[PDB]
């Protein structure tokens, strides 16, 4: 059951990520696409790709028989679901398993037992999780790695407290401001919870930290979270490669929780307008200019001339920025967002520029005020909404200036 | 006396690197550009830009008069020289100091004392450097020093640059692999002792040959923050150009001691040269340029789509930097990145890199590898097939002459 050819059934940036991971593993990367995505970067990047009919996710990507028939015609050995449509579906996982493809992910039994929140409540209880008995709670997340043998590591704790509509938008690692006692509790509790569940693979435990630092267990995601990069860049673990090992069932070579070497931020570059209440704004990508440079990583499902219809989730790309300290990572994030430009779409880039500037998010350096309601409730939203010249370059005494004047003088 | 505004006195990727370092530090950046570079990324990316009006390095960036004049006209408090041009010109360094601008680099006396091979040959003996009294198949291994004006010295890391042409680094990696810890310890302590006896401050690289059967010899210190620095900067986790800003400020070293390197990194220089033609350079249009992206991959490009390359300047267009938890992983990830990276319209060494990261001599057996400073030109099986106006209008304003170079036709 040693992975060889992987059908990555997901669209977008996570498809690109798993294709790249498979290449790094030397595995053969197969992809699949909906009618709108027939030219998307993941489709062109894969070693081969297969077409599926229809336009909605329900036609294109959710149909078990489609994805399994594509794996059959590919002769794919493995399936990977990404972080999207299939990934939480235990019934699909079962169907893949009994089709006999190596399912890169947790047992359907585990996905069910952790999804059934009554059952998951009893799991947490048996695990002796810090269950709840909050105001302005904070969101913190143990990235658990667990093997089929029951070795468990906490690769690092993220913070994901910048949310609107319970969607994350900005994510942080290691979790900025926790007492050592809190971090120890979080780690050990996570290990206990996933062992009590017998979970294996990559995963995440979402915890919610109240004001004054009470911890409530929230949930286990049972999937690779979109948030994965900030714990990759802070720990050094290649989580998807580890996930391939675990699917192989090789022991976890990581014996102990890696000390995080620095600080990292992630920004979800969604196609929605903070001035328009973060409503999607589907349309053309007239230009796309990633901020490739020092301390910056980019992941994207979108490229120059891409067309972004409404059929799928709005998140185009993830910008990941890393430094030796939170201060330095902030400065680098400011520069990276200042240089990153996207044209023709409304994007959350102005909001990210704002919040990375906002004192409320900078904080005192000993504590900060961001809470999961903050973007909804207390951020002074001043991002004004979204939507020829002739441009000439004039040198005045040798000083370079750009001038834009009416295209009709 | 602190830095506040920096003239980034160079062309290309190092210009962009130091502009970005400035943007991070919150320092205003003034670029200068020769006429060929009027649309380069650095000129469109800096906060301010001044034309030098020269066609060639001899006509332009090397002219002290012009670049000091630009410094005046922009009011830069400080000047940062890139990894070429005047960066090791002590007379220029002196001129900048006499201008009173913060020269972001070593003292002119140090640049002299270590540029003169005789003086350096005295200095290294007085430092008691490890020395061999020539080698057949030497490796090139170099220690990145950091030093403040106070005398704290840190070895940021040891870097292997043995994939060289006779005169040109092509692929670089850190930490220097396949060394005994005894050898490292010796190259670390020797790099400090040389740096302290030089009285050096700023960023610097100390270069050694490591021979077959492990004989170590010092070669030279290059008193510049070398083009190969990013691999060290990410493996050590030190923003070396920032630290260079700090030391130009004269702060004590923040880093108190040599950090333990974490993982492994490679840096591939995308020279605009035909490996299949004998590494001959050529001019031409970069008609397309799509960088690799995603995990463990970084690109520092001085060149952009629709950029055109004239032969009067450094053939180095961009450099690709790839990092991993271990050398094997980093090699794998580089074999991906060099495959994803595509450029078209210009001869580039990308195929040679793609080959060498696939060639066993550089992959090594696990504790040794066969690459040596001659190996590329002497033993690599070269598989690769060859690739195939301004209207300067004078205005008088209250009697001040003011040339305005407009775009010509309009």
């Amino acid at each position: 059951s040693k992975i060889s050819k992987v059908l990555v059934a997901n669209r977008g940036e996570i498809a690109v990520r798993v294709i790249r991971a498979a290449k790094d593993a030397g595995l053969a990367s197969v992809a699949v696409y909906a009618e709108p995505d027939a030219d998307a970067p993941h489709v062109r990047l894969a070693d081969e790709a297969f077409a599926l009919g229809g336009q909605t996710s329900a036609e294109s990507y959710l149909v078990f028989e489609k994805i399994l028939d594509a794996a059959e015609k590919s002769g794919a050995n493995a399936i990977h679901p990404g972080y999207g449509f299939l990934s939480e579906n235990a019934d699909f996982a079962q169907a893949v398993i009994d089709a006999g493809l190596i399912w890169i992910g947790p047992s359907p039994q585990s996905i069910r037992d952790l999804g059934d929140k009554v059952t998951a409540r009893h799991i947490a209880a048996r695990a002796k999780a810090p269950l709840v008995p909050l105001d302005k709670p904070r969101h913190v997340e143990a990235q658990v790695i667990a093997d089929q043998h029951g070795n468990v590591v906490v690769a690092g704790t993220r913070d994901c407290s910048l949310q609107r509509r319970f969607q994350k938008l900005v994510e942080e690692a290691p979790a900025p401001f926790l007492t050592d006692a809190q971090r120890k509790e979080i780690h050990e509790s996570a290990k206990r919870i996933c062992k009590e569940a017998g979970y294996y693979g990559a995963g995440t435990v979402e915890y919610l930290v109240g004001q004054d630092g009470l911890i409530s267990f929230l949930e286990v995601n049972t999937r690779l979270q979109v948030e994965h990069p900030v714990t990759e860049e802070t720990s050094g673990i290649d989580l998807v490669r580890q996930q391939f090992k675990i699917a192989n069932g090789e022991p976890l070579d990581i014996t102990e929780d890696p000390t995080p070497r620095g600080h990292s931020f992630e920004f979800r570059i969604n196609g929605e307008d903070a001035g328009r209440g973060f409503l999607p704004a589907p349309g053309p990508v007239t230009k796309f200019v990633a901020p490739t440079g020092p301390g910056v990583r980019m992941d994207s499902g979108v490229e120059t001339g891409s067309v972004i219809g409404g059929q799928f989730d709005s998140m185009l790309a993830k910008l990941i920025v890393t430094g030796a300290t939170r201060e330095e990572a902030l400065e680098r994030s400011r520069r990276a967002l200042a240089e990153f430009t996207v044209e023709g779409l409304a994007t959350v880039i102005p909001f990210h520029r704002a919040v990375v500037s906002d004192p409320a998010f900078i904080g005192d350096g000993e504590k900060f005020d961001v809470h999961t309601r903050w973007i909804e409730t207390e951020w002074n939203n001043t991002v004004e909404p979204f939507t020829p010249r002739q441009t000439v370059v004039v040198e005045v005494g040798g000083r370079r200036l750009e001038v834009s004047l009416p295209g009709d003088l």
